[PDB]
């Protein structure tokens, strides 16, 4: 009912909250403590925290115990992402008590494992799509790929519960195009730099956009979180 869910992002690298300029590595501005950042969002009345291990995502280590400490400090819903590519990483992630995780690279690299874990865990699992035109991209040490529509079809039929959609080339055309291809909720990720952008995304709620992950803007003080919560309904 007109209400866009808002998920403030805490992206973790080398034990810090950082800025990830585009779909890229090493362009990281550091925003200090991830735990303090997440507590700031919660304090400001966030319903969600989108929490990300960039080291696990990029294969330069991990922040698994730090992410676990941030997750434990939250009284709110937590969506966890980043390098979740096998049973042991998935088990640790779900043990945080998080509301859901995002699988991304795993959907491109081990479709059968994603199929299996969707079957086992239901809507604790969402799949991220990083779209360059109609082509999908991942973080593997080997440049993976896939067709957008073939992948949506497979995941649709696998009972996949939710997609997180990123433009890797807001891309409201891309969001609407993904909404056309599925009856499952779509979460927008990236591109929000103004409240204009949020209302633009919220206009797609009836098409099947459920929420928007917001990072850069909140850290750079483009708007307050309270202002964001107002603007999304």
């Amino acid at each position: 009912m007109s209400k866009l869910e808002l998920l403030p992002a805490v992206d973790v690298r080398d034990g810090q909250a950082v800025r990830l300029v585009h779909g890229e590595s090493g362009t990281e501005t550091s925003y200090g403590s991830p735990l303090e950042a997440a507590l700031a969002w919660q304090r400001s009345g966030a319903e969600w925290l989108h929490l990300v291990d960039l080291d696990a995502a990029f294969g330069t280590g991990d922040n698994r115990a730090l992410i676990a400490e941030v997750a434990q400090a939250m009284d709110i819903k937590v969506e966890l992402s980043g390098g979740i590519r096998d049973d042991d990483t998935l088990a640790a992630a779900l043990a945080t008590g998080c509301t859901r995780v995002n699988l991304g690279t795993a959907a491109l690299e081990t479709p059968e494992w994603v199929a299996k874990v969707i079957a086992e865990h239901g809507d604790k699992i969402a799949v991220g799509l990083d779209v360059r035109g109609t082509t999908l991209r991942g973080n593997g040490w080997t440049r993976d790929g896939g067709d957008l529509y073939e992948t949506l079809d497979r995941l649709n039929k696998e009972g996949c519960a939710r997609y997180v959609v990123t433009d890797i080339a807001p891309n409201l055309e891309l969001l609407k195009n993904v909404c056309a291809a599925t009856d499952r909720p779509v979460v927008a990720s990236g591109g929000v730099s103004s409240l204009d952008d949020l209302r633009a995304i919220a206009g797609l709620v009836p098409a099947g956009v459920e929420g928007a992950i917001v990072g850069k803007a909140l850290y750079a003080k483009a708007f307050t979180l309270e202002e964001a919560l107002e603007a999304t309904s």
